[PDB]
């Protein structure tokens, strides 16, 4: 069995290997990359996402989110307080202000220590989930707006044509902006490209061990767990690496830098934080191997998770027994 310890693997495809996206995902899986839940892909030196980032300041962040924490430093939830609209240029200035800027630090490990010690005492503002793309239309390789759609994959595997669309999303981050522990909708893959700026640190639980994380979360967030049998779908709970190690939960960590892709694999729980002002692009995708994960994915039906239009068909076709309850939670 490849990668039996479920380590995060790092790949360096050549320009020739960068042509066929699906083939390369399958290659990484042949080497056991999915066992980690997360892989890094460093593009060939010949590749670029676009020519420059000099002209992005007028992008609008319609609903910046202030991420307010509750709990203790290693075990907390965050809620998202909506803020007034601002441009990317305005947000960048805000990220660089004394109130929000990255502190002095020695290295990524010192900054990680500072994040976990201090995150709860601040409320950073995240420009998340903005429909759009920064790939040039002429970038033909690993262009996250030109991937095969999940609707087409389901149709190719299962024969059923479905409604829905699959487009990318932009994330503008600052120091301490945080992504809570989650798997993707319908336990899909995700791919994330860090276009510019400061790094993003990731934590990940191997898919084979995801239920260990779920059981810890139920213990640590006992009110939330009574509320909803899949409350990690709410994407609000954080657990630090120190707490995970104290509780024996298998996980790994890695820092993504500008110019690098990360891929999350079906049912790979992940969480993390941004180091400073940055911009990422991410989208969900599927492969044939996903279908069995999609059929078994948990679902939130309490009302909280509320998701895209295109999840309807995935539930309806892959999980018909759960569909009526789930759709009630959507309404
Ligand atoms: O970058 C972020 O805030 C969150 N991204 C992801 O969870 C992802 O790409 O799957
Ligand atoms: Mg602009
Ligand atoms: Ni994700
Ligand atoms: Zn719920």
């Amino acid at each position: 069995a490849q990668n039996p310890n479920c380590n995060i693997m790092i790949f360096h495809p050549t320009k020739e290997e960068f042509n066929d996206f699906d083939k390369y995902i399958a290659y990484m899986e042949s080497q056991g990359a999915h066992r980690a839940g997360l892989a890094k892909i460093i593009p060939p030196k010949e590749w670029k996402a676009r020519e420059t980032y000099d002209n992005i300041s007028e992008i609008l962040i319609a609903t910046p989110l202030q991420q307010v924490a509750s709990g203790r430093a290693g075990v907390f939830t965050q809620y998202h307080k909506k803020k007034k609209a601002m441009t990317v240029g305005e947000y960048r200035h805000l990220a660089n202000s004394k109130k929000y800027q990255t502190p002095p630090h020695q290295n990524f490990e010192d900054l990680e220590r500072k994040y976990w010690k201090n995150r709860i005492y601040n409320s950073p503002i995240y420009g998340a989930d903005i429909s759009g793309s920064l790939f040039d239309e002429n970038t033909k390789q690993w262009n996250l707006g030109h991937l095969g759609t999940i609707q087409d994959l389901l149709e190719k595997e299962c024969g059923v044509v479905i409604e829905g669309v699959n487009t990318p999303y932009l994330y503008f981050g600052m120091w301490k902006t945080t992504f809570a522990w989650h798997t993707e909708d319908m336990d899909l893959y995700s791919i994330n490209y860090l276009h510019l700026g400061e790094p993003k640190t990731w934590y990940v639980v191997p898919p084979e061990h995801g239920q260990r994380l779920e059981r810890l979360a139920r213990e640590l967030f006992p009110g939330s767990s009574r509320g909803c049998g899949a409350f990690l779908r709410h994407k609000v709970a954080l657990i630090s690496p120190t707490v995970l190690k104290e509780n024996g939960i298998p996980f790994n960590r890695i820092t993504q830098e500008a110019g690098e892709f990360m891929v999350t694999f079906p049912y790979g729980y992940h969480a993390g934080f941004n180091h400073g002002f940055n911009c990422a692009e991410a989208i969900n995708f599927a492969t044939p191997r996903w279908i069995d994960y999609g059929k078994m994915a948990s679902q939130c039906s309490c009302g909280e998770a509320r998701v895209t239009f295109s999840m309807d068909a995935f539930v309806r076709i892959l999980q018909p027994e759960r569909y009526d309850l789930w759709k009630r939670g959507q309404d």
